[PDB]
């Protein structure tokens, strides 16, 4: 069995499973279920879901409750239940850092000031946030973390693990870096050459390069550095893709380093993250803005020639749903809606305020769409044109309802514009709207909640795989045809099996006249487009 591997080519990124492409439709645990007994509360929603990956914490605390004396009990029952429904796994690493912090690091750790220390303010105050210039709290996560390294290499030969998180949003919050004697030492130093030649800077000491900067900027190196050093040595006993997950800053309005996760991979210290750790695999976001346009800047950010996207987190409330449509449009390797189990806890307001089988379906509907065609659209995202799109207005607020004669004609105009998305497609476009009947052309006005998006994937020059959700779809000429017309040539709806495509029925008349329209429900079109001469 091939070692899962995150490939990079042409700016585009593909998480090869079992020797092709893969796309994680995700579900990840609360952060209190990484235990035996825990697990009845998990697999129902996974079930309800229809995710075929699952991240769940495997904790320091967990594996090594005493110096020395291992414990991968967790583990054994985790790896044989996964196997037994026949999906993957994503461990995540609570170690060093967990959401700043080491409450998930062994009593014998956390409770060790001296030997294991915390990050010391400007004012001499300590805060719960372990240094990265914590030399021997190095030597114990990359110990600790080698020995669960070493399980899967023995005792998971099919990599049922897929991929590992390192550390939990790490940083610190209530300061923008230590400022403990040791780590002044070392910011009053010069900058690494190594770090000076990748960024094409001028030597010299961290103040003196990077000015209002400096802070930051070291906090995120010594820390992407620490997290290089536990990748390096668990991949040596076993070469799975690793990844880090970040605690985002607000990327239009971010306020200060320390009040979001200092040192974290935040769009501003990418560049030092990707210099500083060239053996993380990428660098993944972690989602809890609802409205729309925050959310599509951070798909932006976290989309690079040198970075794969994965959502390693989102909200499990219904807005966040609709954003697995761009996440995969974008080449994105998976998406992974938090806090999927029964174990009576709700991360509200980060996600849903309510948990039920309501919560669920929401992202049941859309991994319906995906699922069918998992393997196809994995290779068509990496190989070929892949684009998605979600609906761009948010929710209509209270506010908004009561707060709104001539101006309620205008307001309509507006939305129906906002509503409506084109997508370049080469030589046809597609427009995407939202919220509009099934026949004839009355302007759209969006889903109630928000909720609609489109996946398009090309095929050849003129045929396309469309699967769309709340929405119409409709193609039209990408450039003027000097005199020919244009048509739909044809619309299949089908699936693949075995790889090859199987027709289920022919869309035609009502069905193709006005656009193509979806509802809840799945299906996967493969639509070719003509123009043709009246000469
Ligand atoms: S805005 O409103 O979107 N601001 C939200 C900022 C706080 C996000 C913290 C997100 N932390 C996440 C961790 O990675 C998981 O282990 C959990 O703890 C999870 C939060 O349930
Ligand atoms: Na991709
Ligand atoms: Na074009
Ligand atoms: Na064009
Ligand atoms: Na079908």
């Amino acid at each position: 069995a091939p070692l899962p591997e995150l490939l990079s080519n042409n700016g585009k990124h593909a998480l090869m499973v079992d020797g092709a492409p893969y796309i994680i439709l995700g579900s990840q645990t609360n952060n209190s279920s990484n235990y035996p007994d825990a697990l009845k509360d998990v697999w129902p929603s996974m079930e309800k879901m229809g995710a075929n990956t699952l991240s769940i914490p495997v904790a320091w605390e967990q594996i090594e409750p005493v110096e020395g004396q291992f414990d991968f009990s967790f583990v054994d029952v985790l790896l044989k239940e996964a196997r037994q429904r026949k999906v993957r796994l994503v461990l995540l690493w609570f170690a060093t850092w967990k959401n700043n912090a080491p409450h998930y690091a062994p009593a014998w750790v956390k409770l060790d000031n001296a030997r294991f220390p915390r990050v010391v303010k400007e004012d001499g105050d300590t805060l719960n946030s372990l240094s990265p210039l914590g030399q021997n709290t190095l030597a114990a996560d990359k110990k600790a973390f080698v020995e669960l390294m070493k399980y899967l290499a023995k005792r998971d030969k099919d990599h049922t693990v897929i991929m590992v998180q390192v550390q939990n949003e790490v940083g610190t919050y209530g300061a923008v870096r230590d400022y403990s004697p040791m780590a002044q030492a070392v910011f009053n130093a010069a900058v690494p050459d190594d770090l000076i030649q990748k960024l094409q800077l001028k030597p010299g000491t961290w103040s003196q390069v990077f000015g209002r900067d400096a802070d930051e900027f070291f906090h995120a190196y010594q820390i992407a550095r620490y997290c290089d050093e536990v990748t390096v040595a668990g991949k040596a006993i076993k070469n799975l893709p690793m990844y880090v997950n970040v605690a985002l800053r607000n990327p239009f309005n971010p306020g200060l380093p320390g009040q979001y996760s200092s040192g974290g991979g935040t769009d501003n210290v990418l560049h030092i993250w990707k210099a500083a750790a060239p053996n993380i695999d990428l660098i993944a976001p972690d989602i809890y803005f609802r409205d729309y346009k925050t959310v599509s800047k951070v798909l932006e950010l976290y989309t690079r020639p040198d970075n794969a996207l994965f959502v390693a987190e989102i909200g499990n409330d219904q807005p966040f749903a609709r954003y697995l449509f761009p996440t995969l449009g974008k080449g994105g390797i998976g998406f992974s809606p938090f806090g999927m189990d029964d174990t009576d806890y709700t991360n509200y307001p980060l996600g849903a305020k309510v948990y039920n089988d309501e919560t669920i379906e929401q992202f049941a509907q859309v991994y319906r769409l995906v699922n069918p065609m998992m393997r196809e659209w994995a290779r068509l995202s990496y190989q070929g044109q892949v684009w998605g799109v979600a609906e761009p207005l948010d929710s209509t607020t209270e506010t908004q309802k009561i707060w709104n004669p001539e101006e309620k004609e205008q307001h309509k105009k507006d939305r129906a514009s906002a509503l409506t998305q084109q997508l370049d497609l080469g030589l046809w476009d597609a427009e995407v709207t939202y919220g509009r009947p099934m026949f004839w052309v009355t302007p759209p006005e969006g889903n109630t909640p928000a909720a609609g998006g489109a996946l398009i994937a090309q095929l050849d020059d003129n045929e396309y795989l469309v699967t769309a959700y709340k929405a119409r779809v409709e193609f039209k000429p990408s450039q003027e045809l000097a005199g020919k017309k244009f048509m739909i040539e044809r619309v299949e709806e089908g699936r693949f099996e075995k790889g090859k495509w199987v027709m289920e029925r022919v869309w035609n008349g009502d069905q193709t006249d006005w656009g193509l329209n979806f509802t809840d429900r799945p299906h996967l079109l493969r639509v070719k487009m003509a123009s043709y001469s009246v000469q």
